[PDB]
């Protein structure tokens, strides 16, 4: 089940009144009629930003809209990474607490952020100011995750390298340097995987699948559900006859040179992978939590810009507007939005029946 936590921001001109209910104060008509008072609407404050040009509020609408649909993928782009690492929830619950409270607590409590988009810069530099940040923090999130993704990679390629049955599995963990004949010019030593069925008949064969075996050099080093795995020393000389002879009885030699080198590095590259992917982990882990309080934080300064832009387009200036953002009960976005737009869509003009006023729709 997927509970939609829909919110609607609405603004009108201060003196507008719904059209469907005659007499009716417009905002308690807000809390009590509109559907049958079971929304919860709040005042939403926006500051009077400074219009460079009234000439140019038509492009900065254009690019408010850009910003916002960006910012928006955005968010959507950082939630499901931190749904990707359980940080987060999916049918229920897809935020983080802004500012140590609730979402809806940090939106029925909306302040402009004065200290760091300062007011006197024109809503052409605040669009630009606020955007560039928050794309900032969308590349900053994106190069973490792909670095953590990397590590991914070879936490999972190490990883691989010990799974699968005894014919298959790398030894490196399994194997003691007191298994081989080491450091000789002329003897050496074969691994040999050998289905369980075939325990007795590898026993009974193996001191002549090739010339000079040793005799009785053959120990179980290891076994599992299918498989014992034999040593078996002889001379180097006549390890191809052996490996051939082997393989024709069903056997399977495990090609296995070793030396310490090999074994460290084999269990330094588990070891390095183990703590690269960790470390990477918290790294994305952190950066994606405070990366998602600020892009939320600077995503809803760019919809008070849009909001107060639109607004001045369709309802004019002097800026005296009621400005609202509604939290609306799962299941009824359809019909608050269509109430909404009975009582107010006249201010778009009777031809108009785009929104027919200032009405945004956030999917949260």
């Amino acid at each position: 089940l997927y509970t939609a936590n829909d919110f609607i921001l609405i603004s009108l001109p201060q003196n507008a009144q719904p059209v469907t209910a005659p007499g009716s104060k417009t905002d308690s008509w807000f809390n009590e009629t509109l559907i049958g008072g079971r929304a919860f609407v709040s005042d939403f404050k926006i500051p009077e930003f400074k219009i460079g040009s009234l000439d140019t509020l038509i492009v900065e609408s254009e690019e408010l809209s850009k910003v916002d649909n960006q910012i928006g993928a955005s968010i959507g782009k950082i939630i499901e990474i931190l749904q990707g690492l359980n940080e987060t929830s999916t049918n229920a619950y897809r935020t983080l607490p802004i500012n140590n409270m609730p979402v809806p607590e940090y939106l029925e409590n909306f302040q402009w952020q004065t200290r760091k988009f300062k007011l006197d810069k024109s809503i052409k530099d605040l669009i630009t100011l606020i955007s560039n940040e928050s794309s900032q923090l969308d590349a900053d999130v994106r190069a973490t995750y792909a670095n953590y993704n990397s590590a991914k990679t070879n936490l999972a390629a190490a990883e691989r390298k010990k799974t699968g049955d005894l014919s298959v599995r790398s030894l490196h963990d399994i194997v003691k340097p007191e298994d081989f004949v080491l450091n000789s010019e002329h003897l050496t030593t074969v691994l040999v995987a050998v289905p369980k069925s075939l325990k007795s008949d590898f026993e009974k064969s193996y001191e002549t699948l090739s010339k000079n075996v040793v005799p009785a050099s053959a120990s179980v080093i290891a076994e599992d559900a299918e498989y014992v795995l034999f040593n078996v020393h002889l001379f180097k000389k006549n390890v191809q006859e052996f490996t051939t002879a082997a393989r024709e009885k069903k056997f399977i030699p495990r090609e296995f040179n070793y030396s310490e080198e090999l074994i460290d590095q084999l269990k330094k590259e588990h070891d390095s992978a183990a703590s690269l992917e960790q470390s990477l982990r918290v790294q994305l882990v952190r950066l994606a939590k405070t990366a998602y309080v600020d892009v939320f934080i600077n995503w809803f300064h760019i919809k008070a810009l849009r909001v107060y832009v639109e607004s001045v387009l369709r309802y004019g200036l002097p800026p005296h507007f009621n400005i609202k953002i509604i939290a609306v009960p799962p299941k009824n976005l359809s019909k608050c939005k269509s109430e909404l737009i009975d009582a107010f869509g006249f201010l778009g003009g009777n031809a108009f029946m785009y929104e027919p006023f200032v009405m945004y729709i956030i999917n949260l």
